[PDB]
């Protein structure tokens, strides 16, 4: 269509619009929470999950030209009981067909293949990470500290912010995509007003096809967190 | 979700999040037609369409009483090469299961079934028709003239307003709903400036579920015409 928007001031269990892949569940309590925990709710190792909101988004029409805007906002945090928590949490854009790949179940964010994270020209992709783990024995495309990036067809992030995780503390993001200056933007802060921003030229016509579903992608591997969604809305527009 | 809008400026064929029953299609010229027609275009008897838009509405919620509001603004126009064409469009609502009921091929539009169809307490429909059959013989519910209906869990419109369908012209139409007031309005605008105006003091609680999908109904019986829908966009949020 022209136009598609939605808004989650909360999530509830009974959402008939979401699509839910791998361990993601929304909670009785209301909170999206994209990976596995045990009985007692303590995070796990070796997990992903993934929502999708249903509806497929005209991200860009061919045969006219036209490409749309965008813009999410939305709110998250992150709980683990131990150090160097793990692995992070994704905003992403993908093929209405997406699903899990296999391997993803780690620093590829439920995202990526391994044999593939990294090769542009393979992926269907476009992100903006919060990626908490870096470890150089295993996320070698990574800094050497959390950062927010935005990921373009690769889990190497075209540019990267560094973020210093607070556990347990709520991260406001918005996302906006302008096509008149083909700029993705991203702007997080949390509540003492210390503020992330991240923005990449893009051009999503050649980056993914013109029929797109959003959502977001969580994983832990050896290491884990919580990955903790609270609210959600979501615009785009066919310009 | 709490709330949730999209726009059709046109339709296309390849519109992924729309329904399609019955005999509806969205044709390669991009009008959504919802019923029938023979190899040359002319319409023809005996047929029924539907479309309903994929994303599931949260029209209420029981546990907070919240109530949504919603807005539907719309165009279409109808033909025939015969006199008395029939049987007409109607904008509705109803849970998200929703058929064609059996026996809707005619005066009942493709929203109820002929035993039930004046029995509120049966049906789960909020219409909103463009009635252009009135005939005794068989639709003993109307009036005797083509009107605009607001229908409320019957074929029998709980308020009509005298309408005399033009052949060929566009016609546009705003409906909204209030539930501070509980006021459903339309409003239908000819391109002279002709407008009819029909409202009605409805509870949506009482009439339809929780979880709706929104959507339009057409129908022809023994006379018959082509029904057009040209654009929609919706809006719905839950207060
Ligand atoms: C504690 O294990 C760390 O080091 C291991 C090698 O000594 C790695 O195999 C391991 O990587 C896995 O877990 C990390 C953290 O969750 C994850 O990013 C990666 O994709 C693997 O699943 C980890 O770095
Ligand atoms: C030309 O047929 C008309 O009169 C018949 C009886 O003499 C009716 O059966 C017939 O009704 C069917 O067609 C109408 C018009 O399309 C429709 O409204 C009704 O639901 C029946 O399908 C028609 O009135
Ligand atoms: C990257 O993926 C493309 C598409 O399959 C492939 O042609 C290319 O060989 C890959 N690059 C490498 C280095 O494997
Ligand atoms: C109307 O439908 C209700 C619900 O099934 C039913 O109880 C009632 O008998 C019907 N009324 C008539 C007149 O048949
Ligand atoms: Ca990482
Ligand atoms: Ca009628
Ligand atoms: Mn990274
Ligand atoms: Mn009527």
């Amino acid at each position: 269509s022209d136009s598609l928007s939605f808004s989650f001031i909360n999530f509830d269990q009974d959402e008939r619009n979401v699509i839910a892949q791998g361990d993601a569940r929304i909670s009785g309590n209301n909170i999206l929470q994209l990976t596995r925990t045990d009985s007692d709710g303590t995070p796990v190792r070796s997990t992903v999950g993934r929502i999708l909101y249903s509806a497929q988004v005209r991200l860009w029409e061919k045969s006219t030209n036209r490409v749309a805007n965008f813009q999410s906002q939305f709110s998250f945090f992150l709980e683990s009981p131990l150090s160097n928590p793990a692995d992070g949490i994704a905003f992403f854009i993908a093929p209405p067909d997406t699903a899990i790949p296999s391997g993803s179940a780690g620093g590829l964010l439920g995202l990526f293949s391994p044999k593939t994270a990294q090769n542009e020209s393979a992926n269907q992709v476009l992100a903006v990470e919060f990626d908490t783990f870096y470890a150089q024995n295993s996320n070698t495309w990574d800094p050497n500290y959390p950062h927010i990036g935005i990921d373009v067809n690769s889990i190497k992030s075209a540019k990267t912010v560094r973020w210093e995780r607070r556990e347990g503390v709520t991260l406001n993001v918005l996302v906006t995509y302008n096509p008149s200056t083909k700029t993705l933007d991203v702007v997080a802060t949390y509540p003492d007003g210390q503020r992330y921003q991240i923005s990449v030229v893009v051009d999503v016509t050649t980056v993914l096809p013109e029929w797109v579903r959003v959502g977001f992608s969580a994983a832990s591997g050896e290491q884990f967190q919580t990955h903790n969604l609270e609210s959600w809305s979501f615009t785009s527009t066919l310009l």
